[PDB]
């Protein structure tokens, strides 16, 4: 038993792992029934791991929102770093998917809703997330999907970016990069736009928009591809088709902006 603060964890109670953190399920130590996640180090990967976690401190302690994941207390010192995080009893859209195949229009709706509203407080506070998957994107159930609670995680890659600059870090999931990104070009906050369309494709198809069998080959058939439109089903809703073509716009000056996502027809229906 490990403690940070008034929240305590066992390294038994493992919930997640990845290059750069692991993360425990805990709970508060006067009241054992409020669960937590403490996030820690994954000291295979030490020194990025450590900047990662600032990062995530950094970001997150000026973001609370119901759809972002919570950040309840951390514990920052020259050589460990914790933070103390909300617990979504859920899991992930990446788990939710592989069981339901694909999801309704209708659950689409309901969590990038959500998502947007999300959205909507990171572009007010000039951040981008910059690793948007469904892996990042949590559950949490207060068991069917009009109950379901979204939240935005991870939050190690996100950088504040000022209106008038661009970004140029190459980092993200390449299958969820959008075209600028991957190809090593400028970005800025209209990225983060692409990979949400990736994830709304993939809830509606079970499948990419843009397969490949690597990153590289992936980067090529952007380069190659300067007019690129999605496959999507025929039977798709009008709406929903709408948002996808707009998302989905491979040069980013072009693509639909926050402006136009938070008050997209989709959303409403
Ligand atoms: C803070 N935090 C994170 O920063 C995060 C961010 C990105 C990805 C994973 C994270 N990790 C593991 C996180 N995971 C959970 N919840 C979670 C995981 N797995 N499960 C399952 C499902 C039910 N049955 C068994 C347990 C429940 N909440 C908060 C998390
Ligand atoms: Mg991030
Ligand atoms: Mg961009
Ligand atoms: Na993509």
């Amino acid at each position: 038993t490990e403690t940070v603060g008034k929240f305590e964890f066992s390294r038994k109670d493992l919930i997640g792992h990845g290059a750069f953190a692991v993360v425990f399920k805990g709970r508060h130590r006067e009241k054992h029934d409020l669960e937590v996640a403490v996030k820690c180090i994954n000291k295979k990967n030490l020194a990025k791991s450590q900047t990662l976690l600032g990062k995530e401190i950094k970001i997150l302690k000026e973001l609370k929102h119901e759809n972002i994941v919570a950040l309840y207390d951390f514990q920052e010192m020259a050589n460990s770093v914790y933070l103390v995080m909300e617990y979504c009893n859920g899991g992930d859209l990446a788990d939710y998917l592989h069981a339901m195949r694909t999801l309704s229009e209708d659950t689409i709706r309901l969590f990038l809703q959500q998502i947007a509203g999300a959205m909507r407080l990171l572009h007010s506070k000039g951040i981008i997330h910059r690793d948007l998957k469904p892996q990042n994107i949590l559950l949490s159930n207060p068991a069917n999907p009009n109950s379901i609670r979204v939240k935005i995680a991870d939050f190690g890659f996100a950088r504040y970016l000022q209106s008038n600059m661009m970004a140029a870090t190459l980092c993200g999931s390449p299958m969820y990069m959008a075209p600028e990104v991957i190809m090593s070009q400028h970005y800025d906050g209209k990225a983060d736009l692409w990979s949400i369309g990736t994830i709304v494709y993939q809830c509606l198809t079970g499948k990419a928009p843009f397969q490949a069998s690597s990153p590289q080959d992936l980067r090529l058939f952007y380069e190659k591809n300067k007019t690129l439109v999605p496959t999507i089903p025929a039977a798709t809703s009008a709406p929903l088709r709408q948002l996808l073509l707009a998302l989905l716009q491979r040069n980013h000056k072009d693509r639909m902006d926050f402006d136009e996502f938070f008050h997209h027809p989709f959303l409403d229906a």
